[PDB]
């Protein structure tokens, strides 16, 4: 009984966060068409990744988003010139003030994990590297493992469902302790 | 009498049993349209079986699950190129980096017992052979013994009103052992 | 009473099984006016029967689908010339680069079942002969038992209906099991 | 793989022809997506079906 409780607390839990999961659902901008990841670094320096493609330039150079984070290895943007681009291969190419259209002047690397599984969130869509995920392989788009780049509701029913599952367990498991208490004493 | 209180017991047991049984009912994903199991292996390589059909591709390549566990035999996955599908046979084919398209990476086996009665339950529906079980016997999908791969509350109607059973059932001896009591002595 | 529940219960099982059914109802292509199924083959050589008229004409020649699959028995189209055409009879005719305007490039045959009833359901409104359904006979259309080639919410209403009697007859039973429990003891 | 290699050949001669020189769909998205809701809907009514059921 004890037991039967756990088992519809278990599944109840399990409801619940199906549902959650089921909520978890339903300026450069650069996206990754097939697999890999971008690498981004902190402040102190460590490594992160994402497929998130939003980045702003900001007042440093290297690819800064909106709280300044640079991007690797060595390739940077401090100038205006005109304008600036981002091939599909990652490289990024610019047009300069500095009279000059530099090419290459930094290419944007890409990531692969042995398993996407292992990662863990650091939130807003951020990863970092474990044991569990493996080390990251370095490519670029493209090229061998890393495609270039490119250039719900459901799940609410299933949480309304599971959760209405819960209740349902709640209900059976109340009956057979009324049954108990019934029972006690006969 | 005691009998009488071991058969109600034996029958109030059961109608828990029956509740939670009742209760227990009420990203690759392959499916297995009739009968057979998935053959599986632990890091031990000892095999267990199930119908439950969602594996991912972990760090390893060998169709590694949320765990990281393999497929047998000899057919692995540790690359990128393109995408992968699995035949209504089982076979594995692959379109790759390496410039190939290779058929039969590797073909899952799928297994068959004489009585799946007998087989002992790991948990999260995965199974081990037993003597009662019989030995496994291994053929493909659509060969054979096996069909090809695919691509409740009633039983909490039962569970209430065994459980209630065994309410009555108590409340019969209750009242029997008032009927000794008050009996004693007459 | 286990009888009456078990009575409402097959009602209420058929009530969710009409609800359902009543869901399910609510390029070369050609249709078939009257009676026939068009003869497929899979890869493996073993045949189905389907009403459904659409097929493309793959790599191979042969009659093949989105999946490559072609028809039998002795026709097939591997090649461009102009176009090609399927007669009312079935018999394929096309226009060619060999400098040629063939007829009877093929002819398909439809096939016909003592009971359609019998056929068992692959999916995709694909069929399988079995002994119920008896052995296929074949013709083509335009001739003997086949016509010539061409060229729902009321379930709902049901559904929600019988849906709405299983609700009914738990009711019944639940009032029951309670006056039962009311009587318990009298 | 599936679509096969591709076969070469020029304008006008062979496999090819000479270089020259809807809305339905809508309806039938529209009559589509309709059905899901009337899906949807089907199933609702069951749970609350079965709600309404439990427990009876």
């Amino acid at each position: 009984m004890i037991s039967s409780l756990w088992i519809a607390k278990t599944g109840l839990d399990a409801q619940q966060t199906n549902m959650d999961v089921i909520a978890n659902n339903l300026s450069k901008d650069v996206a990754i068409k097939g697999q890999g990841f971008f690498q981004v670094m902190l402040p102190d320096g460590t490594s992160a990744y994402t497929r998130d493609g939003s980045f702003q330039v900001d007042q440093n150079g290297q690819l800064v988003t909106a709280g300044g984070f640079q991007v690797q290895p060595a390739i940077t943007i401090p100038a205006n010139a005109l304008s600036i681009t981002i091939g599909r291969d990652g490289v990024v190419s610019v047009t300069q003030q500095g009279q000059a259209a530099p090419v290459q002047v930094g290419q944007l690397n890409l990531t692969t994990f042995m398993n996407d599984t292992g990662l863990e969130s650091i939130g807003e869509n951020l990863y970092i590297e474990t044991q569990s995920s493996g080390a990251p392989n370095e490519s670029t788009p493209g090229l061998n493992g890393a495609g270039l780049l490119y250039q719900v509701a459901e799940e609410l029913v299933n949480m309304i469902q599971v959760q209405r599952a819960y209740e349902i367990n709640s209900k059976a498991v109340s009956t057979t302790d009324q049954m108990l208490q019934k029972l006690t004493q006969l």
